[PDB]
């Protein structure tokens, strides 16, 4: 015969043998039918073939010749157990749904399974006899109280409670979802049902109560000195923004990311940018072989990377695939080109909590802290606005028009996550402190409402990789609990350093995002280019037949106006936000 | 309870509900046992969950309390039939192997099935020597007089007829040829249309498309498809399927402007109208980005990138209706099988597994080793008639590669020498241009073969690579092709069979897998070294290449030298 290992490559789409028997037992009306039906449905919605033995298929086929007097009752269970073991042998999750009141009959069913190395999960669907009588789902209790059913178990027979059930379901204190979840978690604990890849936040910080230990432990390890952009990726990871990574990407994750823009093990997860740690040939030969090493920023041990692996940093290829150009003078590519030729993946345990002592640590909320913030505000929708530039009223418009659309849909407490990036940025961008003072100003003028707006800083470095990057911007906000992701023209783009043309076609980030896999809990809210409209004296959506009506105001014109001592047109930006920028531009010329 | 249709979607890996019972009956123990065991292996080898009820799992279990009384035996057969019913209900092919001598009982078993709307196939294993021969069995297996595999084939054919086993569950090929009954009208209509001249590489991609290798594209990629392809290596709309290379048509600004607005236009190659492209859309090429994402470099001297860089700034997608059957009239057309002709070929040869070997170079015995070991692997896993699709690429190749005609002559010599077995090998030309994009292109090599019905796809070292024209180092990391392919999405109906690098073992005098400890037992002979050796009138070591095949290459290199 074909082995269990091989029958399981072909039973279902999920690999690996998982035949077993989930043996429900309890009083008439305790919940067995209802649990097995909901379990079966879960299993089938998750790709795991199963089959249920119950009163409707056993009693009138195989067991039709069995009456009620007690040797028949014993034989009934025995036959059910033998059939179930056969189903389990065949690679199915067999669910059985019979009162099965006697301990001896159920231990026998367990032993027929265990003697054949098939898992047997005895699930006691436990509700008091009075409750099951109350329910009297099929009117059998009312018919027993007045004769003409037998030793109806609970009344004229006994029900013998299992002594060591794999699970007890207290159906008078829990709901059907509680039941199904408790059973599914059992089956996951026991490797019958796999744990799919998830976006549920996963911090890589060691628990506070394990901290001091981990620090001591970190002291005994060899060490690798990291730089500030790295430390900032250490924070992206620590806080969960790259959930479910367990650390810097291993080879297999890096290659998935570069070719498919997704992690694929255990389900499709969007992750389009490498999150890697680099190393020179010298650091590799030093650390290669150790099972753990510490990462050291500004002479402090900030994280431990366990079970590391070293693989090549094929830099030209990485760059080409991530940015769609290998141009040496792209400012993030320039840094990648100066890194080592090795990458290191492993499981990252981050130690002290990351704080930059710079005056802005109050805005650097983790995804958990943000989710908590959204619930504390009782939002029923969260829209996110990634950005790296001062907010002008073209951005504000996209935020204002999304807030509108969510009102018109029915939401009654939309919250805006105004989410500037604070990780590394290229030289000629507006420094983070400036931009935050600038958005504070925009909020003080009420262009965005401070009572419905959370302002926090996204710790990722900025890569300037367009349609590749904007998936990362988007997914990061989905992790933090955004339900809606606002995207306009050329997101994450910049001019090509050699040609001066746009590196990326401006509609690409949005088109790509609207069809990118793994972006399941959010909706993409895309917008056309907005620009100062000179006729209507406000920011508006650009229109082609009407070219003369619109002023495009670049970071470069603004810097010019600020020197000349002038102002952009009224309604381009909030006057106090402008003032912040004049103060910015003043220090810049020095 | 979840319905049959829904249980049918999760039970196995092929989709469609196919619960039924194959009820063997007859005296011969070995006949029943050999048939059930082999049918079981076949079903599992082909992705169909099944389960056998026989003495070894019923007698001492479910029926352990039944003996030989006429009543016990009847009950014995009743219980097995009800259980079989439950497996068939669960979506499995249930095979039961019991003498079941009595018409009454077999007939009852059938009614338990037929009354629950489950197919029941009574198979009389008839091997003459109060058994009651079935009056109208679905099948008669003469097991004493036909071998096991023909018997199993008989059952499998019956299951195909009755829609349990798929006649064919490769990905359905979508040709883009206009059907032979509409061609004349379609060529007349093409005559009325504007025209866009295309070159020969284009006309090869027209062929890729026509013949269905890029299923489910309906023609040259529209923007959406191009973006999915470059970012995700897959088409996504209505299902994820692997497609990692752009399949596109380029155009100049001048041709875009002439043609933008037209709802259809003809493609013209050597003065002939070869295709119509309908409802075209024009979008920006973006050559540097395309090149970077597709090849992992923008190096201007990579020989396909160099062609992409001389094409126009526009791409044109649309619905492609290919007219005349593409034929090249160079003497190799007999090998240019479409995916539909290949599937039919594999049927005619009664394959029960197809292993594909993509290549673009002369076959040496390292390549052969991969094929031979694959063939071993398939036999060991239960396949009885594995067929090798030897599938040289025949579209554009770079300047110093061995020309296609010489390669086909070389491979005919390899098969003439028995290094691969001509009787279990189909030799056909894959019509794609070769891009030399390594791990990106290897997915395209693999998906193309999937559409042609390959069940297993062999991949080795540095598939689809080449030296970086600047450094001469490998453009791609040499393990990446395999690693990426083994995990690539959208290639669900075949299996990847990856191999480590093979090389000439001096000690053993044969091609073998390389070993780091043993570095110096291994000679690596490149195409370069082959050419040098020919020029000085030497041969490679014995066992590296079939002799007749080497001789073809000397003829090739000789014709170079005349040049
Ligand atoms: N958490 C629970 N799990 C299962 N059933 C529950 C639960 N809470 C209430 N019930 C109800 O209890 C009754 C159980 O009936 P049923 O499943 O047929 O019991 P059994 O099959 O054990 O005779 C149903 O009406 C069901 O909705
Ligand atoms: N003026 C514009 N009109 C429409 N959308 C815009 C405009 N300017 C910026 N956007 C969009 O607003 C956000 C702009 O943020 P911006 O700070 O430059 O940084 P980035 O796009 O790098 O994240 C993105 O969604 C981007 O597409
Ligand atoms: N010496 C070798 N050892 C192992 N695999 C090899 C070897 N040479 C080539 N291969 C593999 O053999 C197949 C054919 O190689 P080749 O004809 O050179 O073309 P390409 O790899 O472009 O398809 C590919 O799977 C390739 O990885």
């Amino acid at each position: 015969h074909v082995s269990r290992n091989k029958r399981g490559q072909v039973v279902g789409t999920r690999g690996g043998f998982r035949g077993c028997t989930v043996w429900l037992t309890g009083l008439s009306g305790a919940g067995k039918t209802t649990v097995s039906m909901a379990l079966e449905e879960y299993l089938v919605c998750h790709g795991i073939p199963c089959y249920t033995l119950d009163g409707d298929n056993i009693r009138q086929g195989l067991n039709k010749n069995l009456g009620f007097s007690p040797e028949d009752r014993e034989e009934n269970v025995r036959r059910i157990a033998e059939v179930a073991k056969l189903f389990a042998d065949a690679g199915l999750v067999c669910i059985t749904s019979f009162i099965s009141p006697y301990t001896q009959d159920r231990n026998n069913a367990r032993q027929i399974h265990e003697g054949a190395s098939l898992p047997f999960f005895e699930v006691f669907v436990d509700a008091p006899l009075h409750v099951c009588e109350q329910r009297d789902v099929k009117g059998l209790y009312k018919k027993a109280r007045a004769g003409e059913i037998k030793g109806f178990t609970g009344i004229d027979s006994e029900y013998e409670k299992p002594e060591a059930p794999e699970l007890v379901l207290k159906t008078d204190s829990c709901d059907v979802n509680d039941c199904v979840q408790q059973v599914v978690e059992l089956l996951q604990e026991r490797d019958i049902v796999p744990v799919d890849a998830s976006y549920e936040v996963k911090e890589l910080y060691v628990p506070e109560n394990k901290l001091h230990l981990a620090k001591t432990d970190a002291e005994t390890l060899p060490a690798l000195k990291i730089n500030k952009v790295d430390m900032q990726w250490v924070q992206v990871l620590a806080e969960g923004w790259a959930t479910p990574l367990n650390g810097f990407m291993r080879e297999r994750e890096y290659l998935q990311c570069l070719h498919f823009d997704c992690l694929l093990d255990g389900g499709v997860i969007n992750l389009s940018v490498p999150i890697v740690l680099t190393a020179t040939h010298e650091d590799k030969e030093r650390l290669d072989g150790c099972t753990a090493f510490a990462l050291m920023y500004e002479g402090r041990r900030v994280a431990i990377l366990r079970n590391p692996e070293f693989f090549e940093h094929r830099k030209e290829e990485r760059c080409a695939r991530q940015w769609g150009t290998t141009c040496k003078n792209h400012p993030y590519i320039k840094m990648v080109m100066e890194q080592g030729d090795w990458l290191i993946g492993g499981d990252l345990q981050v130690l002290d909590r990351v704080y930059w002592n710079d005056g802005l640590d109050q805005y650097r909320l983790t995804p958990t802290e943000l989710k908590q913030k959204f619930k504390d505000m009782n939002a029923d929708a969260v829209s996110a606005f990634q950005l790296r530039n001062p907010v002008h009223n073209g951005h504000a418009l996209l935020m204002q028009d999304t807030h509108k659309q969510l009102l018109e849909r029915g939401y009654r407490r939309p919250v805006l996550l105004l989410h500037p990036l604070g990780g590394w940025t290229k030289d000629d961008d507006v420094p983070l402190m400036w931009r935050m003072k600038q958005h504070a100003a925009v909020l003080e003028e009420g262009v965005l409402n401070p009572e419905t707006t959370v302002v926090a800083i996204f710790p990722s470095p900025m890569m300037y990789a367009g349609p590749t990057e904007v998936q990362w911007h988007c997914r990061a906000r989905m992790v933090a609990g955004a339900n809606f992701y606002i995207v306009g023209r050329d997101p994450a783009g910049m001019p090509h350093p050699e040609t001066g043309k746009d590196l990326y076609e401006p509609s690409h980030g949005a088109k790509v995002l609207t069809m990118a896999p793994g972006l399941i809990t959010l909706e993409i809210v895309p917008f056309r280019v907005a620009a100062y409209n000179k006729k209507k004296k406000r920011m508006d959506y650009y229109d082609s037949e009407h070219h003369e009506d619109f002023e495009f105001i670049s970071g470069t014109r603004m810097r010019k106006l600020a020197r000349e001592g002038q102002k952009p047109p009224e309604g381009f930006m909030a006057p106090k936000a402008w003032t912040v920028l004049t103060e910015y531009y003043k220090s810049l010329e020095k």
